[PDB]
Order: structure tokens, then C-alpha cells, then sequence
């Protein structure tokens, strides 16, 4: 497997658990600090970075009834300039780039309580594909699928309905829509994080999925596996391989990386364009940093930028 070793840059340090980076409507950078802990006890935080200097603004702290969040992925929405975040411990969030912010869902359409969410991806319709690795949200005690299949799939759809598409995963991690070339939702893209597997569907509609298949392999002997991801724009999916020093690049049919990325650092979790360049933003949990470098070619557009 071929392997290029672009220049990577810095861009800002001292960031807990560095993770969800994403871009704005105004090309405003922000990234999340889920490890954040305040007198013992989670206290994660959603930054804003100042990309010329790296200097840190803390947008959000979220908290509900006195107990803190664990923000760990994020997307931009299209019709405002507002930022969904799943949060381990609160579920989904909207927050605001005031700083204002409100937990979207704590039950499911079934009634159960929600599961701790860590990755999400809007499709072109804007429904968002959300993935669940932890236990029940607060105040349920904290848990994670690193050992045991109990990691969740939601579909939050534009009717606000939280759907539960899926269940039984080993710590899902990383989630990507993959689209027709004439726009309209195809596959959705779910890392399994500890079975080294990624996994497809094909999307018929809002929150369903279905022929789930092995879609491809993550390499490597460490502990971890596939984080973050996210598709370029000949819809080649790029995925942090934690633990692995490597971001893979899988063709639009997955089986094996066709290439890797190396990194000088350990542990990348996310990774995220930014928008109409070639430019990819990585969170890393070696250094609890985050770097830039430049890839092949422009990144897919976004749901914001539709
Ligand atoms: O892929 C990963 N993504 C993230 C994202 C946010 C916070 C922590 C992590 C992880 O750090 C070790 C446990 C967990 C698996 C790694």
C-alpha cells in the first residue's frame, strides 16, 4: 500500500481529549475539548481557534442540571450558523456561536433514554446520521462500548424525530454519508472502532438503512482503530486510524486502504476540510493538538455549503 508523508503544520495545543473539528458558515474554526474535568468531575468544553495564531476561545461549556458534557464531534448546520454536537454524556446538542446552547433529545422515538453520542454527519437532506459508543446520557453513570457491543446508530431527522437505526456495535466511532453524484443520500459509512471494521448501508430515506455489509478493513496491530472520517470530493473516504500513525485513504468501494497518510503523531481522532480547499484540520490525542495539511484535492462539500 503506497504511502505519501505530506508536511504537516501546527495549529493549536493544550487541548483535552482535541477532537470535532469543523468549519462554519463564516469559515470560523472550532474544535472540541471532551476530557475537560472541573473539581473531579466532566467539565468538556467546545473552543473556537483562531487559525492565523492558534489563540483558544471557549464558546461552551455545557452543562445540564450540574452535570457536565463530554462534547466529541460536530457538524455545521445549513439553514442557520449553529453547530450540532454530540456529546457523550448529553446526547445531541445545538450550540450557538453566542455560547448559547440546548440538548436537542434525551429519548429516542421508541422512549428510551438516549445513549451518549460522538460522531455525526448530516446528508445532503439534512438528516443527521449520529453514532453512539457510550451508555445511557446523564445522569446515568458513564460507560463506553470499548469491550462490549453496546454502541448505538441514530438518524435525527428534519421532522426532529431521534430514530435508532442500528445497535450492537464495538465502540462506532466515525460516521460519513456518501451521496449520488446528482446529490441525493446513497451509503452511509460507520467506523466500528475495536472490530477494525467499516461498515455500510444503503440509504432508501430519512433514518433508514439498509443491506448492511462489511465495507472495509482498518489496518494495524495497536490498540484503537478507525476514528473520524470523512469523504473528498471524488468520494475517496479518508479515516483517522487511532493508535496507528496513519489517516487511511479507501477508494468509493472500500475493501482495503488504497493508500495511507502518515502523521508525526500517534493517535489522530478527526479529521475535517476545510471548505473549497485542499486543506485537511486533524485532532490528535498524543499531543491533545491540532495540525493542517494539504491532501489530493478539494474536500466534499458539506451540508452547510449546499
Ligand atoms: O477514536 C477515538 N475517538 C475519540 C473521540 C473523542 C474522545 C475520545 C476518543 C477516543 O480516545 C480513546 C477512547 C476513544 C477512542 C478514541
Amino acid at each position: 500500500i503506497p504511502v505519501i508523508e505530506p508536511l504537516f503544520t501546527k495549529v493549536t495545543e493544550d487541548i483535552p481529549g482535541a477532537a470535532g473539528p469543523v468549519f462554519d458558515k463564516n469559515g470560523d474554526f472550532y474544535i472540541v475539548a471532551p476530557y475537560v474535568e472541573v473539581n473531579g468531575k466532566p467539565a468538556g468544553e467546545i473552543l473556537r481557534i483562531d487559525l492565523k495564531t492558534g489563540k483558544k476561545t471557549v464558546i461552551c461549556k455545557p452543562e445540564v442540571n450540574g452535570y457536565g458534557g463530554i462534547p466529541a464531534g460536530c457538524q455545521c448546520d445549513r439553514d442557520a450558523n449553529q453547530l450540532f454536537v454530540a456529546d457523550a454524556r448529553l446526547g445531541l446538542l445545538v450550540v450557538q456561536t453566542d455560547g448559547t446552547f440546548e440538548e436537542i433529545a434525551k429519548k429516542d422515538s421508541e422512549g428510551r433514554r438516549m445513549q451518549g453520542c460522538a460522531y455525526c454527519a448530516f446528508d445532503y437532506e439534512g438528516n443527521l446520521w449520529i453514532t453512539a459508543p457510550a451508555g445511557e446520557v446523564a445522569p446515568a453513570d458513564f460507560t463506553i462500548s470499548l469491550d462490549e457491543k453496546f454502541g448505538s446508530i441514530y438518524c435525527f431527522t428534519t421532522d426532529g424525530q431521534m430514530i435508532q437505526v442500528d445497535t450492537a456495535f464495538q465502540f462506532p466511532a466515525g460516521i460519513a454519508v456518501r451521496h449520488m453524484n446528482d446529490g441525493r443520500p446513497y451509503q452511509l459509512i460507520v467506523a466500528e472502532q475495536r472490530t477494525k471494521k467499516l461498515w455500510s448501508y444503503d440509504i432508501k430515506g430519512p433514518a433508514k438503512i439498509e443491506n448492511k455489509k462489511v465495507w472495509g478493513h482498518i489496518p494495524g496491530t495497536h490498540e484503537g482503530g478507525a476514528s473520524g472520517m470523512d469523504f473528498d470530493e471524488d468520494n475517496n473516504l479518508l479515516v483517522a486510524n487511532w493508535g496507528s500513525s496513519h489517516i487511511e485513504v479507501f477508494g468509493p468501494d472500500g475493501g482495503q486502504p488504497k493508500m495511507r497518510i502518515r502523521c508525526p503523531f500517534e493517535k489522530p481522532s478527526a479529521l475535517h476540510f476545510k471548505p473549497q480547499t485542499k486543506t485537511i484540520f486533524v485532532t490528535e490525542h498524543e499531543n491533545n493538538a491540532v495540525w493542517k495539511f494539504e491532501w489530493q484535492r478539494n474536500g466534499k462539500k458539506q451540508y452547510c455549503e449546499t
